[PDB]
């Protein structure tokens, strides 16, 4: 029960990119309200949440609740250096979709983290033995440089590769699929059978794990595929909305196919991209698409939710 004291006010103290009133709404507490050890945690807890803080303090002061911070320093420049088989605007792309991009604040716990995921996106492309070091440097007005050191290592090429969970199809037939029109990379041969079955109506495959076996020298690999296949789909309708600029008619007419037809994943993108098309001739050059099905396993059909938000349309006069 306790009872805890009636906070007068609030001070800060380390806060600098925060808006002091960004800070207060962020807080479970604000005057008048009587504190407790519970509350404090809980207002402790609120403020780490936000992201912004390497460390949040919070104590009673007299009638003052004191919040001392010390704030996530801001990511002033990246830099990668040593890299050549994958580009910079590749490697800043991928951070960026990771939650680390100039101009936002770095997560110093994180970085082995950054490391493992760059030299992991590296897999991409054959190379299985890249090493990454962060190189993080301290700034002015909390501030700081990150350098990505890359050590590419050698490219590794399939020696091979075996399908586990294949039944409706040969695993002779499916890697027969691989050698494009060594050969192609793994990267890409998981993609091809993805679609090889999305293609045939199986709106159920999935591909579980992949076990990548690296040989003594580190230039061969050895690959192993487990899969799911599921049943064959039929389509039974495909069904859009959102924000369709007042073009429904003209896009809906796009969702038209033949009712129950075999699932096809590349006729989905296909529909998709005349989505876009359709609305670009109009204006708009950057169009939300995406496309979700709704699968009855009871009687093996999908229906195609496709989701449409026109965006900005942008005029631009000479
Ligand atoms: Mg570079």
């Amino acid at each position: 029960m306790a009872e805890g004291f009636v906070v007068k006010d609030i001070h800060f103290e380390g806060l600098q990119r925060v808006a002091v009133g960004a800070a207060l709404l962020s807080m479970p507490v604000r005057t008048g309200d009587t504190v407790n050890d519970e509350d404090i945690s809980n207002t402790i807890r609120a403020l780490f949440a936000t992201g912004n803080f390497e460390d949040v303090r919070v104590l009673r002061d007299g009638d003052t609740l004191l919040v001392q911070v010390k704030e996530r320093p801001t990511i002033a420049s990246i830099t990668f250096s040593g890299n050549k088989s994958v580009k910079d605007d590749m490697l800043k792309q991928n951070l960026e979709a990771s939650g680390v991009r100039v101009g936002e604040s770095l997560d110093r716990t994180t970085i082995a983290d950054i490391e493992k995921g760059l030299e992991d996106f590296y897999y991409s492309v054959g190379k299985y033995s890249a090493s990454v070091k962060a190189v993080v440097t301290p700034l002015p007005r909390n501030r700081v440089d990150l350098k990505l050191v890359f050590q590419e290592g050698v490219s590794a090429e399939i020696q091979q590769i075996n399908i586990v969970g294949n039944h409706a199809f040969t695993t002779d037939e499916l890697i027969s699929h691989f050698q494009l029109r060594q050969k192609q990379k793994l990267a890409g041969d998981l993609e091809t059978l993805r679609s090889y079955y999305l293609d045939r109506g199986y709106a159920r495959f999935n591909i579980d794990s992949t076990q990548v076996s690296l040989t003594p020298d580190k230039k061969g690999i050895y690959v192993t595929v487990n899969i799911t296949e599921g049943d064959q789909y039929k389509l039974s309708g495909v069904e859009v909305s959102g924000n369709l600029a007042g073009h429904s008619a003209e896009i809906e007419q796009l969702t038209k196919i033949e009712p129950g037809e075999l699932y096809n994943g590349t006729k989905v993108t296909k529909m998709e991209d005349d989505i876009k098309k359709l609305l670009g001739r109009y204006g708009y050059a950057y169009p939300r698409v995406q496309s979700m099905p709704e699968i009855n396993d009871a009687d093996k059909t999908v229906k195609l939710r496709v989701n449409v938000d026109a965006g900005n349309r942008f005029y631009v006069r000479k």
